[PDB]
């Protein structure tokens, strides 16, 4: 995947290729802050869970709100990863996508956190 | 380092080496989670910065401090970490651990206050 | 062990090999005192009585208790280590520990009391 190769993996995938990382909650929140767009885009490709949370447990719907990128979390909120989930601070991500402000992408966050309580 | 052999890691710094890696204050508050105290203690002893931030800006003695790690706390202040560090959402690390509540770790935590106003 | 060779000490198990040292409570009492934790890890992967008694019938849990020792106190307690037991005055180690007074010790010592409770 992180050579862009992606035709070969649908061989490996085809054959039952599982992709565990050790601490992928980690993994998966410091791939937003490089903002590599094209790189997160194959990994949900691969069916990885995007609830994972690190060890302060934080789900990347936090760094992406609190990031202030709008892109980045259009593509994680199709994702459907939790809507509002609290962290060991207690803060839940869509108190903190308020709070960082983005009212642009705040009003996309906050409705698709609301589709994402109503189901 | 990884392997423990000491022996050789104290040769290239002898013969001049340092520690560059990526993400240096996430992969440093990933090793105090997990608990050990010998492989971090040689790492200091490499040049590795203790204060450095990682994603959300948490200082590893936060880490330290709010999961409840004691023996780790003396060892990363010994290096002349910055114990008036803030967080993301804001939070001092002597907060961060009286927080939490430990007598031990409040005393500790005053002690290495007292340092930082001392200067 | 005391080289952290864990290679050649890995070998002397297979090939039969045992801990035959003079006061084992006493020696390992004094290994929490400077507060290692990589050393006195691999020695209960040799066998060692987590429990042996000192010359005052003190358990290495009572020596990491009192001081304040955590992160050493869920390895030992990793060990089948008994929790009920007595020093020469007259003190269980979970009494110990909140006397000392420890949120988070408090909490572990009371789990380890369920267990010992539980049987």
């Amino acid at each position: 995947i992180k050579n862009g190769n992606d035709r070969v993996a649908a061989l490996l995938v085809k054959e039952g290729a599982t992709l565990n990382i050790e601490n992928a909650g980690t993994f998966l929140c410091t791939v937003v802050a490089k903002g590599d767009s094209d790189f997160l885009k194959r990994l949900l490709s691969n069916g990885i869970d995007p609830n994972s949370k690190d060890y302060d447990h934080r789900t990347p719907l936090h760094v992406a709100a609190s990031e202030g990128f709008y892109v980045l979390a259009i593509q994680l909120v199709e994702a459907s990863a939790n809507v509002l989930a609290k962290d060991r601070w207690g803060n839940t991500p869509l108190d903190e996508a308020l709070g960082c402000g983005n009212k642009m992408l705040i009003k996309l966050l906050e409705d698709a956190k609301n589709s994402q309580i109503s189901s």
